[PDB]
């Protein structure tokens, strides 16, 4: 695949954009996990699938029985990896671009974490869209977090809900979803 558009998908707590604590997500939002699954799996074209890219630490954090993530081509980056196809669902690479040279029949590509991957790849011009779930809490300071997005958002534009809707196709997008004390909304951002 040559120079595909790539999207980042992440869930973050406003206003600091925290995304983790001691190697895990600081919340369990059930409807948000379901959204992540639908957006990253669904395709429109026939014989295609989407690819998900993750850092080695994220891959190793999935219980072995639950990997690879089903119904998507899994790409794992490590600076120590050779560019290799493991099987039809797993690719190892040391760079995003190298990895995409190994794929065919992919419709969309999503970066799914973690923090080091996000913070480095935001500055790669292949990244064209950010799917950020903006999480809000009455007392964000009470939530322990050690990992944060370092995104240059002054260079990106938040689009209207209509644009997100068109991006995700059929997926149901509810507004101000509440689970416990958290309220969240799905957003789409593109480069200015
Ligand atoms: N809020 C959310 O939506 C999500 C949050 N997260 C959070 O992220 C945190 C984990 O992040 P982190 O520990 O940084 O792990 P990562 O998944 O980002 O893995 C980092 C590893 O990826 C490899 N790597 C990183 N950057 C590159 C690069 N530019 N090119 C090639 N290889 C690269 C390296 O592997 P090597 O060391 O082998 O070279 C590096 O050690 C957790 O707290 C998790 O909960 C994760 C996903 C989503
Ligand atoms: C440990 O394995 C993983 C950890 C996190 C992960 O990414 C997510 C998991 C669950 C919900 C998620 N929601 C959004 N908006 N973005 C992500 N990247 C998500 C995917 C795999």
């Amino acid at each position: 695949m040559l120079k595909p558009n790539v999207a980042i998908i992440v869930a973050a707590l406003k206003p600091a954009l925290g995304i983790g604590y001691k190697g895990k997500m600081p919340w369990r939002l059930r409807k948000e996990i379901r959204y992540f699954k639908d957006v990253t799996t669904r395709t429109t074209k026939p014989n295609t699938r989407n690819a998900v890219i993750m850092g080695r630490k994220t891959w190793e954090s999935i219980p072995q029985k639950f990997r690879p993530l089903p119904d998507r081509l899994n790409i794992i980056l490590s600076r120590s990896y050779e560019n290799e196809i493991i099987d039809d669902n797993i690719i190892h690479a040391s760079s995003i671009e190298s990895s995409l040279n190994l794929v065919s029949d992919v419709e969309r590509v999503f970066i799914i974490g973690g923090a080091e991957i996000y913070n480095e790849l935001i500055n790669n011009s292949l990244v064209s869209h950010l799917l950020i779930t903006e999480i809000e809490h009455p007392s964000p300071e009470s939530i322990e977090m050690d990992t944060f997005l370092k995104f240059p958002l002054e260079s990106w534009t938040k689009q209207p809900k209509s644009e997100l809707q068109k991006f995700v196709g059929d997926t149901v997008l509810e507004d101000d979803i509440k689970e416990g004390d958290f309220t969240y909304n799905y957003t789409l951002w593109t480069r200015k």
